[PDB]
C-alpha cells in the first residue's frame, strides 16, 4: 500500500515534469509564431503599401521577390490540434482523479479495505499523507496541463493566422508579377546548377491502373 | 426532525455542489467539442476525440428526480 502510493506519487511527479518541459517548449514556439505574424502582417502592410504607391515601377518586382523570399515557410509548423485534444484529455482525467480523491478519508478508507492486518494507526497517518500530497500533485499538474492546453491553443490560432496571411502575401505577389546580358545569363546559370537541390496506397492506386489497362488492352 | 433536516440539508447541498461542478465541466467539455469539431473538421484524431469525450461524459441516469423531495419540503 505504501510502496504502492509512493510509486503513483512518484509517477504523478514525473508526469508534471514532463508537462512542464512541454508547456516551457509550447510557450516559447507560441512566442516565436507570434513573433513570425507580426512580422508577416508587417510585411504584408508594407506590400501594400508599395503596390499603392509605386505601380507600374521596375523595382515593385525586386521588391516583391525579396518581400517572398523573406516570406517564412508555414510547412514546418506541425497541426497542434492532436496535442491540444491530448491535453484537454489528460486534463480531463486529472480532474476525475482529483475529484475522486476529494475524500481523502473515504479513500483512505476504501483503500484499507481488505488489508485490515496490515493496517494501524501510524499506516493510516502515512497513507493520509499520501493522499494529501497526490491531491496536491494532481492539482498541480491539472493547473500545468491547463496551461499548456491555452497555450498549445493560442499557437494554433497564430499558425492559422500566418498561414492565411503568407497565402494571401503569396497571392498577391503573384498577380503582381503577373501583372552584359551574355555574362549575366551564364552567371544565372551558374548560380542556378550550383544551386540546384533535390526533394502501401501507391501499390495500391497502381494496381487499379494495371488492372484497367489490362482491360482496355483486352477489349 | 430539526436535526434529519439538517442531514438532509447537508447531503442536499453537497449533491447540488457535485452537480454545478459537473455541469460546467460538461459546459467546458461541450465547448472544447465545438471549437474541435469547427477547427479539425474532417480529420482522423476528430473521431478519436469525440468518442474520448463521449466515455467521460457523465451519466445523468443516476440522479433521481427532485420533485417528490421538493414537493416533500414544501409541504
Amino acid at each position: 500500500l505504501v510502496k504502492q502510493e509512493l510509486e503513483i506519487n512518484q509517477q504523478l511527479s514525473q508526469r508534471l515534469i514532463t508537462a512542464t518541459e512541454n508547456g516551457n517548449q509550447l510557450m516559447q514556439q507560441n512566442i516565436k509564431v507570434k513573433n513570425w505574424l507580426e512580422r508577416a502582417l508587417q510585411s504584408e502592410r508594407n506590400i501594400k503599401e508599395q503596390i499603392a504607391v509605386l505601380k507600374g515601377s521596375l523595382l515593385l518586382s525586386r521588391i516583391l521577390y525579396q518581400q517572398q523570399q523573406t516570406l517564412p515557410s508555414a510547412d514546418e509548423l506541425e497541426n497542434m490540434t492532436n496535442r491540444i485534444a491530448d491535453l484537454r484529455l489528460e486534463q480531463f482525467e486529472v480532474n476525475q482523479q482529483r475529484d475522486a480523491l476529494f475524500q481523502s478519508d473515504a479513500f483512505v478508507n476504501k483503500l484499507e479495505e481488505g488489508h485490515t492486518n496490515e493496517v494501524n494507526s501510524e499506516v493510516h497517518d502515512a497513507l493520509l499523507q499520501v493522499v494529501d500530497m497526490r491531491r496536491e500533485l494532481l492539482d498541480q499538474l491539472n493547473k500545468q496541463l491547463g496551461n499548456q492546453l491555452m497555450m498549445a491553443i493560442n499557437l494554433q490560432i497564430n499558425q492559422q493566422q500566418l498561414m492565411s496571411v503568407s497565402k494571401n502575401l503569396k497571392s498577391i505577389l503573384t498577380q503582381q508579377i503577373f501583372w552584359d546580358w551574355i555574362k549575366a545569363f551564364p552567371q544565372s546559370l551558374k548560380d542556378e546548377f550550383k544551386s540546384m537541390k533535390i526533394t502501401f496506397i501507391a501499390f495500391l492506386a497502381g494496381l487499379p491502373l494495371l488492372l484497367i489497362a489490362g482491360l482496355i488492352h483486352w477489349r
